[PDB]
């Protein structure tokens, strides 16, 4: 039992894989983006049991590092397109290993005071960028889903009571989140209740429907509570109109609840701040650290205009009166203040521009390439868009394209995967990687355009 | 921007604090088990701001390890006998690192899929543990809040509509913990509806009192829905009649979740297994392995025995068909697979045993001191007990043993904390170091009752 704890080969297997993983980071290039696991790989997992007795330390981490790490998409590689595994700066892996090592925790008692004056600052810097100057509050969660169920939980206790709340209904859009109906579901509006607001052509909420939406259900006796817009939608990075929509929230006595957990750190970037103008009016905001403000998962902040809202939901006593829905918490907050003071907002700011640029810089070489479709311009470092020959009828275009991306998957070279837009199968690239450059953009492009067209000729009709 | 993913000082920096802190790890005995801080530290936190300009990375870090982690209560000390921080395993600092430095994630898309084999793995063999043989499900979480309320909306939706949610009633202990309440605040039950169920002499639920509220509820025309009995108090470790509750449960159609965020953990004790008996009665169940499956903050788990009424709760699609209520998860469960493996369950269950023997160890020193009274015996590592002179009147008693509290802590040999019990001021050991002897045991207790009547003295009236 004296070896549970601590002991001699644990602590050099620490410093060994410290030391390993350190030196295998600075051949990231040679290796694929990547790299898939085969269909026996999950059985070889389940045939391992937890044992009544223990195995030796680094023949558990050998099977950990080859059977279980090795198959991932290494977020860390410039070529690595999808963001939903943000690049993590080692900072932010420094953050975690202190909090680890420590072994503290947020909230909960008044043992560690600091952790939570430190998160507490920068819940308060966080606000000030979004537009919260008056009295706001804010508590670190693990993501976004629960960023939003804690932001709507404020919402429904603010706007509704316990007798109409089966009336209350709420409003979002075809590109909302699917974490934001779910969150509604827990809190008690169902389904049949949450309107799916169709968007622009630019992706935005329509904000004509949306008060027709709410006219209609005000009509039929339904309660109007909450419009969740997007700033920074998870397929094209789209806005939806953020002033339009608050000025509904005020005419119809509604919260206005941004899901900000990808495009709040745009807040940041001096150049392309004015994107998100209008932040400040809604009552609630989610932000996502471990998305675009370089953190490992899961590292995110939920902020409210008034801090009185939290406490009305969360507070213990007596249940009338951070917080919520967690007392004692991981200390979260701390890996990103340790990012923060090492890095500074600005080198944040210009590694989020550069994000815009390798998403533009896609577009560039693009355009001069045949049959190429951009179903979704370069916006907030993101780009949608497909290979389709006029020969193809619509259904083999979806399958042509499909074809591409386990075409360059295979490959190893990047990492492209397809979503659903306006109903064709697309394309997709969010390049936020600091250190990707053009020729990174050029030749996957080029690669791009290489195996549609070998998967074109493929095509043997008939 | 090319400094922000990483850089030879922060591979340095991180080396050196592994380093280092392993090379402290040999003398926590020397060490103080409570570091407190003082009324200036907070304001020397807050004067510093979150800069433009990067600051050099080990002057950040020693800055945290000075003014933000030395305060706190070192949990791996032997005496340091509260639970909230738990002792944290060193394998368990390993699985942080390595799961923090490949950067990956549970859930959410399917690029690191032998992560969600391994947790999978951990909470199929957590459901034999409990009793769940038939069609079992799960999902780890962030800590017991996130557990209860898991299952606590799993039992909402299959018990109640959105027309009758203002009419269920959920029925608690005096003695169940404050999440319980709070997590039924967020899912729809006004505090108005959480019966809180009077306890024994032996702190367990009365199940007689317990029916007679659920009659009364009934004929009132509320719907009683949910049951949450506790396996191991916060304050005592007593566990409410299982058996009892669940035969209730099934006669009146009401959900039945055990709260067992730290005491299902005896489950895995041999020994001590059978005090759980009808933990497989419960349609769900809260288990945390930051409590006494000696991991850090946090890593816990919510089981049901009925996968379907989980997949009802947090389906994405088409919201009527692990999961819930998050979608893309921390890795939390690869540290706990990592522990397993390496411990074995056989350690891990001889180190529960022996919290047991600790609790006991206190209560045998107590017996022969004067004037001390056993509130609660030694249970589940847990005892709670009083100094309690005749002279001193009842308000004076309890100012008396807040006074040892605070003479212990500053001496700075053992953490020892108060907690009110059936009215009055209590001491409170939770003993579960896998390393504290009999003599930590019997120094402490002898070193209480020489405070005790240190104390005693200085009451010179009048
Ligand atoms: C726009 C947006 N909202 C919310 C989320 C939260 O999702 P998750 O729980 O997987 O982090 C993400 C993803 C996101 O991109
Ligand atoms: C009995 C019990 N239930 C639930 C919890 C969950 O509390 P926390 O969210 O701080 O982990 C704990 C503490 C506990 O001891």
């Amino acid at each position: 039992t004296e070896y549970i704890l601590n002991s001699t080969q644990l602590e050099e297997a620490i410093k060994s894989f410290v030391h390993d993983f350190c030196a295998e980071k600075h051949e990231i290039h040679d290796q694929p983006v990547v790299v898939e696991a085969k269909e026996h790989q999950e059985d070889k997992i389940k045939q391992i049991k937890i044992p009544e007795k223990g195995r030796p330390v680094n023949e558990v981490v050998s099977e950990m590092m080859n059977e279980v790490y090795r198959y991932r998409g290494d977020a860390n590689h410039p070529r690595f397109f999808s963001f939903v595994p943000g690049p993590a700066s080692s900072v932010s892996w420094l953050g975690d290993i202190m909090t680890s090592a420590y072994n503290i925790h947020a909230g909960g008692s008044k043992l560690a005071p600091m952790v939570n004056c430190i998160e507490q600052e920068v819940l308060k810097w966080l606000a000030k960028q979004v537009g919260f100057t008056e009295n706001p509050g804010g508590v670190f969660v693990s993501g976004g889903s629960m960023a939003n169920i804690t932001a709507l939980t404020a919402a429904r206790d603010n706007k509704l009571t316990d007798i109409n709340l089966h009336l209350g209904t709420a409003y979002i859009s075809d590109q909302t989140h699917s974490s934001v109906a779910k969150g509604l579901r827990i809190i008690g509006i169902t389904d049949s209740r949450i309107r799916r607001i169709p968007t622009n052509s630019h992706f935005q909420m329509d904000t004509t429907k949306l008060e027709e939406a709410i006219e209609t259900d005000k009509k039929s006796g339904y309660i109007p509570f909450v419009v969740i817009g997007t700033a920074g939608t998870t397929n094209t990075g789209s806005i939806d109109p953020l002033t339009e929509i608050s000025a509904l929230c005020k005419k119809h006595d509604m919260w206005f609840h941004i899901d900000g957990a990808y495009g709040a750190s745009v807040l940041l970037s001096p150049k392309y701040k004015s994107l998100l103008t209008g932040t400040g009016l809604a009552d609630s905001i989610s932000w996502d650290a471990h998305k675009w403000l370089f953190q490992t998962y899961g590292c995110a902040m939920v902020l409210v205009k008034d801090i009185r809202n939290l406490f009305h939901s969360f507070h213990v006593n007596p249940e009338y009166l951070d917080i919520g829905m967690e007392l004692t918490r991981p200390a979260r907050g701390l890996k990103l203040w340790l990012t923060l003071q090492v890095l500074g907002s600005d080198l944040i700011g210009s590694a989020i521009e550069h994000g815009f640029q390798l998403a533009v810089w896609a577009e560039e070489a693009l355009n001069p390439k045949k049959d190429w479709e951009i179903v979704s311009p370069a916006q907030m470092a993101m780009i949608n868009f497909r290979y389709a020959p006029k020969d193809l009828t619509k259904e083999e275009q979806d399958i042509l394209n499909e074809k591409i991306s386990h075409r360059i998957l295979e490959s190893g070279y990047a990492a492209i995967f397809t979503t659903v837009l306006n109903g064709k199968t697309v394309l997709r690239i969010c390049a936020i990687h600091p250190e990707a450059t053009q020729e990174d953009m050029q030749h996957t492009i080029d690669l791009l355009d290489q195996y549609g067209r070998e998967i074109y000729t493929e095509m043997k009709k008939a």
